[PDB]
């Protein structure tokens, strides 16, 4: 069944951008939360569709979308962040600057998506296969990224920053960068790519 | 496996309300269609929750929602019409002028509700368990009817009318009460009350 | 135009149940955003209602949504608290009991949707004068409550109970209940039946 | 006030890909109604705005969404429509072919994600700014093209086709690439590019 990944690293070693706080709450409550949830829906799901039990079918989606959503995003956005991360392959920055123009314009434009997001959501950079082309979009609240292989994600949810940035969303998704894991946002890539 | 149910009449059995060109589609290539869809994606659902394809899985939501919620409204609804409907129940009609005063009324809100609707969508006579009364509403596309027991259904998707009445969707709500099969409605309002 | 109004109470005169650093948060940086982010959107929707710019009122749109209902629903919230709110009039109590049975089903039922709220949102007890019942709710992210009067709303934004009850939301739900202000609430439902 | 545009052709001149009692509807009682709908919500969203009624201004959001998206893809669809529509500018086809990899490839994946459409909406090439590429979308209803400058729509309510197609969407969704008026569209290319 489904598990909660160990994250890896220690709850400290993001600070000063993200706490020990946040990144413990969020892994061994939020994320948790889901996972538990989860098991518990697919068991349900897998009961109905067997059986045929279509109207209890449809009303568990929305549960399953959620908590499932929640399992992938943050099973992802773990791998996502390192207290060194390092810098994108030559591959993923020459691709950054072909269909963003630099780094620079890819953070300001996925920063500035991900800071507009309306309630809850995640902001993401992602790659397409069918164009072949990186993508940003933006999810509400635990929809998975759909359409693009998904690279680097950013949690905007309230709970991702606000014991320590408060309201001040903007400075907790331009301060992540910080701790972007170019080296697994490289190797994604690389996966997609193939 | 899902299957397409018979009508309970004729193609021809609801003119001049519903012609026989409108049932005859409407049955055997709109509902057959979700039926054919239903199993598709029901098999493809029952193939991601069982591989533990989580993205996969919710991917299939839409077409769940959509085919399902297809078969599920189109069987209501042929069950919901007769040439020879009848009157409702004393316990139902009783429960329609407690909850909306007079039949007159619950037929001119409910019109007036499914007339708006934007786009595609049925409007719905339920009965909700919980608060022990009938309730109104319209939904989108095929979505599912939240919370009450589905009791009388009208389809306001343009090909249940566009053939017969044209762009003049009110002629068609309004004439539908006219072949309303109230002996069927009854017989889920007393199922929902049980 | 549009301000920010001031609260009924000091910052800190909700503790335990609210602590002073939320208050002031949300009322100095959260309120006072959408306050001065409706006034800038309302006079851009002013100018292309008058000049039939239909495309960029459209555009509008969404902005006007979120942050119209955000000053909407936080006004109401304001005077929806207090230190000692008293207890419900006869009048709004006898018709609760009427409506949900008593008090605490009524306040166990709305705090039950009001946690389940997936992603941000508002959680309302409302009346609904066509009908002449009470009726609870929930509303995803700042979406005004529709078709009903609001009476008591319950803020479940994370923003609303982080820094206090962190993930435990269901905490504070069950523990707003000690600072509603039936008084206000009483004022309201009156102020609905006229 | 927004007024009904006349046709720049005559009923039948689209037969036999699409038919006269189809444009005749489609505009005179379709749109028209768009139209009327139009004039009235913005009226009283000029009301509620200026009176400062933000509640109400909010809740008539949908309506002006519905009809004024209404009024927009229409205006657009039936400039998009020629007997005589030619062939694309150089520039167009160029930039189709760097996009698509051919005519034939835009026009197989618009068609196959436009017929894909569950219930009522709209498929649409259109041109990104920013990015400098082409883009091809759906939308529900009557929604709008977001972020995309509209080159090119083709209607799938099913009005736009019912009369004469009846359930089978994609003889009419592969059909309308006949009447294309590439004209018209290569002209909203040159404008999106300035
Ligand atoms: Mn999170
Ligand atoms: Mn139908
Ligand atoms: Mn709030
Ligand atoms: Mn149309």
């Amino acid at each position: 069944k489904h598990t909660l990944p160990d994250l890896p690293f220690d709850y400290a070693d993001l600070e000063p951008v993200i706490s020990h706080e946040i990144m413990q709450l969020h892994h061994q409550k939020h994320h948790a939360t889901y996972v538990n949830n989860l098991n518990q829906i697919e068991e349900k799901l897998h009961e109905a569709v067997s059986k045929g039990n279509l109207k209890e079918a449809i009303a568990l989606q929305p549960a399953l979308k959620f908590n499932g959503g929640g399992h992938i995003n943050h099973s992802i956005f773990w791998t996502n962040l390192a207290k060194d991360g390092g810098e994108p392959s030559k591959e993923l920055m020459d691709t950054i600057k072909r269909d963003f123009g630099s780094l620079d314009n890819l953070q300001k434009r996925l920063s500035d998506i991900t800071i507009a997001v309306q309630g809850s959501g995640w902001g993401w950079l992602g790659y397409c296969k069918k164009d072949k082309i990186l993508k940003i979009a933006t999810c509400a609240n635990h929809d998975p990224l759909e359409g693009m292989v998904p690279l680097f994600g950013i949690d905007v949810w309230e709970h991702a920053y606000y014991l320590q940035y408060k309201n001040v969303r903007p400075d907790y998704v331009h301060a992540i960068w910080k701790i972007a894991n170019w080296k697994n946002i490289s190797e994604r890539f690389a996966n997609a790519r193939q």
